[PDB]
C-alpha cells in the first residue's frame, strides 16, 4: 500500500499573500486552522487559472508522491483541497525560503557547524529519497527549504552544472548522479551560492570535467569538506560515496571538529 494527500476542508485555511510566481502557477503563505489543534502557518501552492483537467491530474500527483515521505528534512505535505475549485496543495511554510536565495543575503553570518549542519540535514533527506528508490534529477540549493531553525529540507517534487556527467552525455539519472549533485550544493552552500563554474558557459564546464576539472575549495572552505565534494564528483558513478556514507562522514566531522581545522 501507498500514502496518500489527506483531504484538507476549506474553511480551515486562510490565504494571506502570495508569495512566489512561477509557470505552473504560484505559492501563497496562509494559515490552517484545524479544530482542535493549534494553528500553523503553511505554503499553499495552486495552478495557473484555466488548468485542464490533465494538468489537474498531474498537479495532484505533485502531492501524492510527496504524500510518500515522511522525514524531517523533506518538506512536510499538510494535504490537499480537492472537493473544491481552485485546487490546492497545503505543506508547512518554511520561514527563510529557498536556501540559495537565503545564503546570499547572509554572506559570511554563520558558522561553519552551522553550515555543515545545514549539508547534513539535506544528506539525510536525500539518503530518505534514496532509500525509497527515488531519483531527484534536480538537487540544486535553490531546491532546498530553510525554515527559522536553519532546518533544511529537501523540495522540488537539464540544469547542466549540476548534473552529473553520465547523466548529461547519457541520460542515466540515479542516486549516484544526484550524489554529484549533492556535491555541488555542497559547494554552493560552503560558497554563500555562489554561481558553480562562475562565467564559465556549459559547454565550457562539460569539456573542463571531461578533462578532469573540478571546482576548487570555497574560501575559507575547510579541506575535509572539499575533499567531500571532489569523492561526490568522482567521474565513474560506481566510485562515488553513497548518501548513507556521506552523513556517516559528516556526523564524524560534527562529533569531531577539529576535523575542520585544516583550511
Ligand atoms: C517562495 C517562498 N517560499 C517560502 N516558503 C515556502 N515554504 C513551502 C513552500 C512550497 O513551495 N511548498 C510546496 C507546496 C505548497 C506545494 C508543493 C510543493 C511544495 Cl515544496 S515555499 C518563503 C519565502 N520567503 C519570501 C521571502 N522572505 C521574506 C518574507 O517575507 C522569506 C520567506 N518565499
Amino acid at each position: 500500500v501507498r500514502e496518500f494527500a489527506k483531504e484538507i476542508d476549506a474553511s480551515c485555511i486562510k490565504i494571506e499573500k502570495v508569495i512566489g510566481v512561477g509557470e505552473f502557477g504560484e505559492v501563497c503563505s496562509g494559515r490552517l486552522k484545524v479544530p482542535g489543534k493549534r494553528e500553523i502557518c503553511v505554503a499553499i501552492k495552486t495552478l495557473k487559472a484555466g488548468y485542464t483537467d490533465k494538468q489537474r491530474r498531474d498537479f495532484l500527483s505533485e502531492a501524492s508522491i510527496m504524500g510518500q515521505f515522511d522525514h524531517p528534512n523533506i518538506i512536510h505535505l499538510e494535504g490537499v483541497v480537492t472537493k473544491c475549485k481552485p485546487v490546492m496543495i497545503i505543506t508547512e511554510y518554511m520561514e527563510n525560503g529557498s536556501l540559495d536565495a537565503f545564503l546570499r543575503k547572509n554572506d559570511g553570518r554563520f558558522t561553519v557547524i552551522q553550515l555543515v549542519g545545514m549539508l547534513r540535514g539535506i544528506g539525510s533527506g536525500m539518503k530518505y529519497l534514496s532509500d525509497m528508490s527515488y531519483v531527484h534529477r534536480d538537487l540544486a540549493a535553490r531546491n532546498i527549504l530553510v525554515n527559522s531553525n536553519l532546518v533544511c529540507k529537501v523540495s522540488d517534487f537539464i540544469p547542466i552544472r549540476w548534473t552529473a556527467p553520465e547523466a548529461i552525455a547519457y541520460r542515466k539519472f540515479t542516486s549516484a548522479s544526484d550524489v554529484w549533485s549533492y556535491g555541488i550544493v555542497m559547494w554552493e552552500v560552503m560558497s554563500y551560492g555562489e554561481r558553480p563554474y562562475w562565467d564559465m558557459s556549459n559547454q565550457d564546464v562539460i569539456k573542463a570535467i571531461e578533462e578532469g576539472y573540478r571546482l576548487p575549495p570555497p574560501m575559507d572552505c575547510p579541506i575535509a569538506l572539499h575533499q567531500l565534494m571532489l569523492d561526490c564528483w568522482q567521474k565513474e558513478r560506481s566510485d562515488r560515496p553513497k548518501f548513507g556514507q556521506i552523513v556517516n562522514m559528516l556526523d564524524k566531522l560534527i562529533r569531531n571538529p577539529n576535523s575542520l581545522k585544516r583550511t
